[PDB]
């Protein structure tokens, strides 16, 4: 409640300066590994001025630009200063391991039709190279010149390629939602030849809306990725994944168009931990919504649970549900811009509770309040590798500020495990699922970021704490549906795991056992009994992970 989570490390981390931590206008910003080297760089989105790609240097404690101002660096090309870049994805699109980075330029547009093309970066020739606009692609329909916002990965078909959706801002019937992907008969990647396409027509995702916030995971899909986008000037798409590449909107159906609201930040969580994927996300000058998925009438339905308090109207650009403090229970950051007047960022806690919904909990953001910051990016990610989320919060639009960075000042003793899928070629499996299930403390879920917050995509890491207690095992399940069980040995506790697709006796922890198949899932107390319930609450009611006895 009291205690600031946050305090500042910018001044000894990333100082402002010219190189590295420039005062201008950035917009999204997005985590992956440029340099093919383990370690996740921070790529930022700016707006007006280069594109800034910082990797922590251990022997510094700094977060260091690498795309120099120098035409001979392999980076240069990323710097892009000519682009107004707003929104920003990494995702592998042609299977080799190694992602791309896609910057979403909006340059001389709010809506409609803009005066320079989106760029899709891809190491090639010993340098980062534009994809979008070769001689491959140019004709191929794939660079357009449209304003939009956010950009995430989808593993459309389960390939393990990547699709990246564009969140573009239509003007009338200029400007629908594009979803780009390689296109195998027309590719030859041993000589380098990657040809594009745009599929959003056939994907049924061709829509012409003012585009915000994306996120994309197993929301309705038991393992297939859907596609979430919260719009303004009209209702949110839940795009529902039907197997075959393509999709067929629930939103309204599920409780979730909320069309007269204006959406911002979104990400992909569950709060009660009941294993169905709940939504969060900020409404521009209106109730924030917490949205827990439920099952009305056998169909799918969710139902807001945000408080007073969360859901009080504030310029919200930047929403992240994240465990800073390695406490179990997830804590959800907001971005405020002061566009016009002080707009405090926000912190609140999410409490799984043994009966009813979770509590709401507002916590103090210590120093990233930010009163006068005007935030419109962030991503969380340990760049430094201390098991502790750090945080980076991007400035810009109405006026030029630099980068912030924060760590954490609470939960150092709790325990954690960060889980790193892969694809079956090698690259970070945006868009699964991982699934943890702990000795007593039931289960908690992840979905690997491929886009979310707006404008942004965290690092690709399940990052779960696990406060006092310890894991049993994971479960990865990719988009394909391939599922992998494994025990986590006691000297694994507090590390970051690797888990490979699939090319130890299984510990399901208190609540679950091991199923025929293979995998951890529900223990029903109610019938595996000699009979738990006491004489006065003598009615067994089976939960996810629990029981409960009532008259
Ligand atoms: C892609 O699949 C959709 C959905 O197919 C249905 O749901 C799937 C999960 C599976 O159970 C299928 O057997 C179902 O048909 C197709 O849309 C359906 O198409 C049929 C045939 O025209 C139609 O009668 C259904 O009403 C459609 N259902 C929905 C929900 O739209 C779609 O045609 C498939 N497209 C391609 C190109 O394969
Ligand atoms: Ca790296
Ligand atoms: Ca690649
Ligand atoms: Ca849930
Ligand atoms: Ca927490
Ligand atoms: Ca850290
Ligand atoms: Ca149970
Ligand atoms: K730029
Ligand atoms: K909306
Ligand atoms: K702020
Ligand atoms: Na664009």
């Amino acid at each position: 409640g009291s205690e600031p989570m946050f305090t500042a490390v910018t001044n000894s981390v990333l100082p402002p300066d010219y190189d590295s931590n420039p005062t201008q206008l950035n917009y999204g910003v997005a985590v992956t590994d440029v340099d093919h080297d383990g370690d996740f760089e921070i790529v930022v989105a700016g707006y007006t001025g280069p594109n800034l790609v910082l990797k922590y240097n251990r022997a510094q404690n700094r977060l260091v630009n690498i795309a120099v101002d120098e035409r001979s660096s392999p980076y240069y090309a990323l710097r892009d200063r000519q682009g107004n870049a707003i929104g920003v994805t990494a995702c592998d699109i042609d299977g080799d391991g190694r992602e791309e980075i896609y910057f979403l330029n909006t340059n001389n547009a709010f809506s409609g039709v803009a005066t320079y093309t989106d760029k899709l970066f891809k190491f090639r020739n010993n340098r980062w190279e534009d994809i979008l606009s070769d001689d491959v692609n140019v004709a191929r329909g794939v660079a357009s010149l449209f304003a939009g916002r956010s950009v995430a990965c989808v593993d459309r078909t389960g390939s393990g390629r990547y699709s990246i959706y564009i969140a573009n801002y239509a003007y009338g019937d200029v400007g629908p939602d594009a979803l780009i992907e390689m296109d195998p008969e027309a590719s030859d990647l041993s000589r380098g030849i990657l040809a594009l396409r745009d599929v959003a027509a056939e994907a049924g995702v061709s829509k012409y809306t003012a585009g915000r916030g994306v996120s994309v995971g197993p929301i309705l899909s038991s393992s297939a990725s859907d596609i979430f986008c919260d719009n303004e000037n009209g209702p949110n798409f839940l795009f529902h994944n039907q197997g075959n590449g393509t999709f067929v909107d629930t939103a309204a159906s599920a409780g979730v168009d909320d069309p007269h609201q204006h959406g911002r930040g979104v990400a992909l969580a569950d709060f009660n931990r009941d294993g169905k994927v709940d939504i969060v996300y900020g409404n521009w000058n209106g109730p924030h919504r917490l949205y827990l998925q439920m099952s009305a009438h056998g169909k799918v339905r969710f139902r807001d649970i945000a408080s007073p308090k969360f859901s009080t109207p504030s310029p919200v650009r930047t929403v992240i549900a994240a465990d800073f403090d390695n406490d179990q229970e997830l804590e959800v950051f907001f971005n405020n811009i002061a566009y016009r007047s002080s707009s405090a960022n926000r912190l609140f806690r999410v409490i799984r509770r043994e009966h009813g919904d979770p509590l709401i909990e507002e916590l103090n953001p210590g120093d990233a309040l930010e009163p006068e910051g005007r935030g419109t990016g962030g991503v969380v990610t340990d760049f430094d590798g201390d098991g502790m989320l750090d945080l980076i919060l991007s400035h810009g639009e109405s006026m030029a500020q630099p980068l912030s960075v924060f760590r954490g000042n609470q939960g150092f003793s709790n325990n954690w495990l960060r889980v790193v899928p892969r694809t079956r070629f090698g690259a970070f499996a945006r868009g699964a699922k991982v699934v943890l299930y702990t000795k007593k403390s039931g289960a908690h879920l992840r979905i690997i970021d491929g886009g979310s917050g707006y404008l942004c995509e965290m690092e690709p890491v399940a990052h779960f704490g696990l406060g006092r207690d310890e894991a049993s095992s994971v479960e990865v399940t990719w988009p394909d549906g391939k599922m992998v069980s494994r025990s986590v040995a006691s000297e694994e506790m507090n590390s970051v795991l690797e888990i490979l697709y699939p090319q130890a006796p299984l510990e399901c922890g208190q609540g679950f056992s091991q199923q025929d198949n293979g995998h951890c899932m529900d223990t029903n107390e109610c019938i595996q009994f000699p009979f738990v319930c006491p004489r006065d609450k003598p009615v067994c009611v089976n939960t996810y992970g629990s029981y409960r006895c009532r008259t």
